[PDB]
DNA sequence: TTGACTCTCTTAAGAGAGTCA
DNA sequence: TTGACTCTCTTAAGAGAGTCA
């Protein structure tokens, strides 16, 4: 269907609309105690958000194109991803939020890995913190920590050993 | 049920049944290069899976008594912790394997936590790798690793910055 | 060709309830 | 009363496709 010269102009059209979503720095945990800097460009609350752009969900939005009359759509986070394998190890690749803001678009806080990977980061403890992500997360994950657990492992008998 | 002592009397019953399912012993990683040892209390593949046991689903099952003449059921794993909040923080409290084995029903395995208490697990690198987890993991988490990220935040054009 | 809506689906950690014998 | 099946649902990280003007 549409060529390598076609994909690469659908990214630069995405890159120059995203591009000029509200620029939003945000003060982030990197792990071992530091805080760093992460700048998101957000898509907007509502209609309209930029050339290209719909909402189809809550928190979920697509890109599309019309290209020698053929209409074409992408997840709106998935744009960036276009020219690379679209799975590994037999899973389907994702676009991941390194900075774990849904509505930012901006492609250098985004991965593309299945979605085993995608979640875990949200525990990861991040840059300064002990991250082994080949890719390495942005920030520690909003989710690590000591965790809020009710009740722990117990019995009422003597029937079992750990 | 409704009164302490027969919910205490279901617990009872349910460890009963569940100390004479097979134990299974499996060797795990613990994090910092060390393994250990846990011994699974193992729900049979096939009917019959024991005296109030039923499976609801491939890896789901469920347990059932008949108090005051009325059929009482729940969810197979969540018989230990009935006599415990089944909310926190507004979220609903789980079952939560830190074997990470679903037919495991020992309670020396099992806590009572939010789903994503739950889920983060998964990728912790475990009591002798770093776990905070406040009910210490009984091993490294199965997904803890490196990842197999495709392809890493990257942009064609110059209007983004991290 | 484009915008702004609509709908349902995937995954893998977990659930509740009904039909028969 | 107990057993062995059936079905759909929840959550929070992610998806594809239809309708109308
Ligand atoms: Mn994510
Ligand atoms: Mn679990
Ligand atoms: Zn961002
Ligand atoms: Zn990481
Ligand atoms: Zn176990
Ligand atoms: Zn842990």
């Amino acid at each position: 269907a549409l060529t390598n010269a076609q994909i690469l102009a659908v990214i630069d059209s995405w890159e120059e609309t995203v591009g000029q979503f509200p620029v939003i720095t945000h003060h982030v945990p990197l792990g071992g105690g530091l805080q760093g800097t992460l700048h998101c460009y957000e898509i907007p609350l509502a209609a309209p958000y930029g050339v290209g752009f719909a909402k189809n969900g809550p928190t979920r939005w697509q890109y599309k194109r019309t290209i020698n009359q053929v209409v074409h759509r992408w997840g709106s986070h998935t744009v960036p991803f276009l020219l690379e394998p679209d799975n590994i190890n037999g899973k389907t690749c994702t676009a991941s939020h390194l900075c774990h803001n849904t509505r930012c678009h901006n492609p250098l806080h985004l991965c593309w890995e299945s979605l085993d990977d995608n979640k875990g980061r949200n525990w990861c403890p991040g840059p300064n913190g002990g991250c082994v992500h080949a890719v390495v997360c942005l920030r520690q994950g909003p989710l690590y920590g000591p965790g809020a657990t009710v009740a722990g492992p117990q019995q009422r008998g003597s029937h079992f050993v750990v």
